[PDB]
DNA sequence: GTCAAAAGTTGCGAAGCAAC
């Protein structure tokens, strides 16, 4: 079958032979039903040019009588050029071997009987054929691997995932918070050596269009793809159409031996007509093609695996709310795209970006940091145009063409749009390409569909729309549309009228926006004036939408769903901050905030935080030098950052604002010190920011003094702002110089030697590693322990301690089955070394995988809910195989050997679990729901809605939260983790795996003497606690739906859901309800004790 | 121990250790 396609290749298809074996036929089989049009081409490269060459061709060649229609002349010609490129690239190709055959004559030795093609650097030897004295490349292989590679060169860098400081840190092995600026930016925009090889041998592998041979070694069947599309990178390299840059980390601190690879795509011009239609091969070669623009009825599949969890299917109501999602129509705002268009790429750089770079006008680090901004809006810009070029050839009004996008599931339960950059991740294109939309009658401003439009224009404003009624939020928004916002609507209407900006439009838009500008902001503009220049106000037809926010999503759905104690007044109180009304029937968030509590949750964590303070600060009441430095510290921060305040004489005050990404990381397990990393970054991004506002300072008077020019504004007059330098300076100084220790259980102050001073240059000011670090240790002990106090007294250590225990029961599965599977490889490959037709280098089968991953059911790897699956310990690691899959022919690009198996968890279950069954669930159930919203864009934790359906979608939002809320993740792990313990044998686990999982299950002095029955009998100890506390998350929520309940957690609206629970619980203080509640819980205690017989 | 996906390069010589 597979030789009469390949009968030249050089080997005998036989594992048993004893000459040279072909790898290649051993380990693929064609399909029975073709996925690729190439599958015996004699020359793929030239049929596909042909088929590139004319629409009539196109169509005959995809057997189709219509080809899209931005497949026209100006790009089939770019396709023609493109097509001449793929044969430079396989000219490239054909030299590398030749060369590869010339060196130390392993071609020689080769056709003399060296098994060379099993080599790891000479799996490609397996798709050449004998020519002459020599071997030349298959071309049917080769040619459709370059046309791979052209593909993915034109498309691979808008799919490529986003990376944070934590990947960078990974990825250079440097600590994450002593980053230095602009490292992960130049990461982030390049590709690593693992990154790149991996993606372009998934597209080779699906444009060979063969299938893998379940009994042939992973050696082969992944590594000859692989070895392929190391080649392709280095002939990209070569033809630089990709740049190799290897970045030393020892540059950086000597300490760190990597150098690590990263590969940028050269881009192509963003006016390039191959924009408008980049994925033309790629629907011409694959009979079903992955990447391409849904348009019209054209619908996306339902992906069939959770993402990256090949092992882990989409459940049957997860599928269902994947194709809900991709239903659902997107269509272009031609007004925005006008705008966008109009304003030109430049101005919106100035306006949204950094503008303009002056390098010299500005701090080093600072300029890095706008650098990397500009990019990301500069990115998302040209990628929205490409789509709208493409948009526009389907018809003569691009706002009618509906656009559909795929989503997929990822681990967490998150339903994410695919790609880059589209409405769900880039705010510039969410307010460009929407699915809301609504014709309203705005010719009376006392109409519902009035004040729908004004709470739109509202909340994309700036608005606190959820903390005030809709009547007053009116009064609010008149005042600003009417004020200081006057002149941007005025030159809106005017560009509404004649399409047409000023030269000063930056200027004007700046100025009347302020701190509220934003891309939203700009649509709420745009919108406004066009109500105003509206012809027929009576049916004004506008996408401008609402979004129905979650109240502190993540730690509210934390509370509600592992919380198992008794009920308490505190959390009464304080989950009513997030929306759970208890005995005030349709009780809104909006009234909550404006009569009951003006404080979130945010807010109480800062208070707490406050208070906490204050006890740190009693307790050293008589050190000084204890206090001096805590002083130093609010002194730094009240003069960079916002949320920081310090009065006149001495009056501290926080806002809620520096307690929202440390309550929210809290949430997904961060740590104490990650915390403070972050906290320190944002205010060394202020100083960096200051420097520059310096150089400018005395650019513009080279007289003007270093307090003046650096607080000039920050301060009343002169005097004012010297002391304010002598603030900055001290500070500094203190913190960098002086650290807290904690020994004996006590703080304790510490020399670093590493103090900084010396007269500040505002070009090249640098905190230095050493500092960053004394600054973060101050950080940690002075301002995020006591804020992980309130935290913690904020959310409740009830539940603190069901994070505890959900996180110890899964990093300790996660151990034992990540040592376990790395066993029985061992024993498999053991056993492989005494069969004589295998060899090292080769790994096992896919089916000995499969063999080894279902052995391990019995320890109940998979978390299921009912209705969505989690798998914690899932991964794809280097560490399992521990060797070279392929290199390329140079010896160099080695690409490890990765494998989905399973690996430690750490901390993740916190974060599976509260996303999985919090907003993953909510989200899901609103998809899917008896009658659920329409036309909306869902972002996790709040979903943007038309200004029609305001009212019920947001109803129906509250009711699917309620609805989450009746979940029980430590239930669903208990019942995993009990399967798991009657199955588990601890003695048959590594002593290093056994030591992590003491440290999970033992109190640290207990650790060096456990013995295997010790940890054993520690390890059911928790599975106890995970039953018990189950156990009273059950009787919580039973009773709680008794209860008479106003839910409006996805907030801004005011439609509350209603449970309509008989229990009537209002006039009743926090203290008296949770008496109630407590007696209801009690009751249900002896009911589904003795009685349920 | 923040989730979303992993994660160093290269000579010698043909695996996998040494040097950076």
């Amino acid at each position: 079958g597979i030789d009469a396609v390949y009968p030249s290749l050089v080997g005998t298809a036989d594992s048993k032979a004893e000459g040279i074996k072909n790898y290649f036929k051993l380990s693929f089989t064609l399909p029975e039903e073709q996925k690729s049009r190439t599958v015996g081409s004699e020359a793929p490269l030239k049929d596909v040019a042909q088929a590139l060459s004319s629409r009539a061709r196109y169509e005959l060649f995809t057997e189709k009588e219509t080809a899209n229609p931005a497949f026209n002349g100006e790009v089939i010609k770019r396709y023609k050029e493109l097509m001449e490129h793929g044969e430079g690239i396989a000219d490239i190709l054909r030299s590398r071997l030749a060369k590869f055959l010339n060196t130390k004559d392993v071609g020689k030795r080769f056709a003399q009987g060296t098994e060379a093609n099993r080599w790891v650097g000479g799996k490609l030897l397996n798709i050449v054929e004998q020519d002459g004295d020599t071997f030349k490349y298959n071309e049917q292989l080769l040619q459709t691997a370059v046309l791979a590679g052209l593909q993915w060169r034109l498309t691979a860098t808008s799919n490529t995932a986003i990376k944070d400081a934590k990947d960078v840190a990974a990825i250079t092995g440097i600590d994450q918070a002593l980053l230095p600026e602009g490292l992960v930016e130049q990461f982030d925009t390049g590709m690593t050596l693992t990154e790149a090889v991996s993606s372009l041998a998934q597209k080779i592998e699906s444009y060979w269009g063969l299938s893998r041979n379940p009994n042939a070694p992973l050696g082969y069947t992944k590594g000859i793809p692989t070895a392929m599309a190391a080649e392709i990178l280095a002939a990209f390299v070569e033809s630089t159409d990709v740049v190799e840059n290897i970045v030393d980390m020892s540059e950086i601190d000597p300490d760190n031996k990597k150098t690590i690879g990263l590969y940028t795509i050269t881009e192509l011009d963003s006016f390039d007509p191959i924009n408008s239609f980049p994925t033309a091969i790629e629907e011409a070669v694959l009979v079903n093609p992955t990447e391409k623009m849904f348009f019209g009825d054209d619908i996306p599949p339902v992906a069939n695996t959770q993402l990256r969890n090949p092992a882990v299917r989409n459940t049957p109501e997860q599928k269902a709310a994947l194709k809900a999602e991709q239903a659902t129509e997107f269509y272009v705002h031609t007004p925005m795209v006008q705008f966008y268009e109009t304003l030109g790429k430049d101005r919106i750089l100035e306006l949204m970006g950094a503008g303009t770079l002056n390098k010299e006008l500005l701090n080093d680090n600072h300029a890095k940091s706008l650098e990397g901004k500009n990019r990301s809006v500069e990115d998302s810009y040209n990628q929205l145009f490409s789509v709208i070029e493409q948009v526009r050839a389907q018809s003569e009004d691009i706002s009618t063409v509906p656009i559909h996008y795929a989503y997929n599931m990822t681990r967490v339960g998150r339903m994410q749009m695919l790609g880059k950059y589209n409405p769900q991740s880039a705010k510039l294109v969410r307010e460009a390409i929407l699915p809301t939309k609504a014709t309203l009658d705005l010719s009376n401003q006392n109409n519902e569909d009035f004040s729908a439009f004004q709470l739109g224009l509202a909340q994309a404003l700036d608005i606190k729309v959820h903390t005030m009624t809709r009547e007053v939020m009116s009064d609010e928004l008149t005042k600003l549309l009417e004020g200081n916002l006057k002149p941007a609507i005025d030159m809106m209407v005017e560009f509404n009228t004649t399409g047409s900006l000023p030269e000063n439009a930056v200027d004007v838009l700046n100025t009347a926006l302020g701190d509220r500008k934003s891309f939203v902001a700009l649509m709420a503009l745009m919108e406004y004036s066009r109500y105003l220049v509206a012809e027929d106000k009576s049916a004004f037809v506008t996408p401008l939408y609402v979004e129905a926010d979650g109240v502190t999503n993540g730690p509210i759905n934390a509370m509600m769903l592992m919380t198992g104690g008794l009920f308490t007044p505190d959390w009464i109180r304080n989950i009513a901050k997030g929306g759970l009304f208890i005995g005030s029937p349709n009780k809104t968030m909006n009234e909550h905030r404006s009569t009951a509590d003006n404080n979130d949750l945010y807010q109480a964590s800062t208070n707490a935080l406050m208070e906490s303070l204050g006890k740190l600060r009693s307790n050293y009441a008589s050190n000084m030098p204890i206090q001096s430095q805590i002083d130093s510290l609010l002194s730094l921060m009240d003069l960079f950052l916002p949320d920081i305040n310090l009065g006149e004489n001495g009056a501290l005050e926080l806002k809620r604002g520096i307690a929202k990404n440390p309550l929210t990381i809290t949430i997904y397990g961060s740590g104490a010190r990650g915390i403070a990393g972050k906290l320190v970054s944002s205010v060394t991004d202020a100083i960096y920011e200051r420097m520059s506002d310096v150089l400018k300072a005395r650019a513009k008077d080279p007289n003007i003094s270093a307090a003046m020019a650096m607080f000039g504004k920050q301060a009343a007059s002169e005097a004012h702002a010297e002391e304010l330098l002598a603030r900055f300076l001290k500070d500094m100084e203190t913190l960098t110089s002086t650290v807290p220790v904690k020994r004996k259980g006590v703080l304790e102050l510490q020399s670093t030697g590493t103090g900084a001073k010396g007269k500040i240059n505002p070009k090249t000011y640098t905190i230095k590693g050493e500092q960053l670090k004394a600054l973060q240790e101050n950080m940690l002990h002075f301002f995020v322990e006591p804020l992980r106090n309130g935290i913690t007294q904020t959310v409740g250590e009830s539940l603190v301690y069901s994070t505890e225990q959900l996180q110890k029961a899964t990093q300790i599965q996660s151990v034992v089955l990540e040592d376990m599977f790395k066993q029985r490889v061992q024993e498999k490959l053991a056993e492989k070394a005494k069969d004589p037709t295998w060899k090292k280098g080769d790994f096992l089968t896919q089916k000995e995988l499969n063999d080894i991953q279902a052995s391990l059911n019995n320890l109940a790897p998979m978390i299921e809910t009912g209705s969505q699956t989690f798998y914690i310990a899932g991964s794809e690691n280097a560490e399992v195989a521990n060797q070279v899959l392929a290199t390329n022919l140079d010896d160099r690009m080695r690409v490890p050997m990765s494998i989905y198996a399973p690996a430690q968890a750490g901390v993740a279950g916190i974060p599976f679990m509260t996303i999985g069954t919090g907003d993953g669930m909510m989200m899901q159930t609103l998809s899917t729901m008896k009658g659920a919203p329409k036309n909306t864009l869902k972002i996790f934790d709040g979903m943007n809605i038309g200004l029609n359906d305001i009212t019920d979608a947001s109803r129906k939002a509250n009711e699917a939260v309620y609805t989450s809320w009746q979940g029980n993740p430590i239930k669903n792990v208990y019942e995993s983790y009990a399967k798991f313990m009657k199955n588990v044998d601890f003695s048959k686990l590594s002593p290093e795996a056994l030591e992590a999982i003491g440290k999970s299950a033992l109190e640290y002095d207990q650790r060096e003497n456990a013995t295997v029955d010790d940890i054993a009998n520690a390890a059911s100890l928790i599975e106890r606690n995970l039953r018990n506390i189950a156990l009273g998350v059950d009787i919580r929520h039973k009773v709680l739906d008794k209860v008479n309940l106003s839910i409006d957690q996805m907030a801004a609206v005011g439609a509350p859901y209603q449970n309509n629970g008989k229990i009537d619980l209002s006039n009743m203080t926090p203290e008296q309800q949770a008496d109630e509640l407590n007696k209801l819980f009690r009751e249900e205690l002896e009911a589904r004790k003795q009685k349920v017989a």
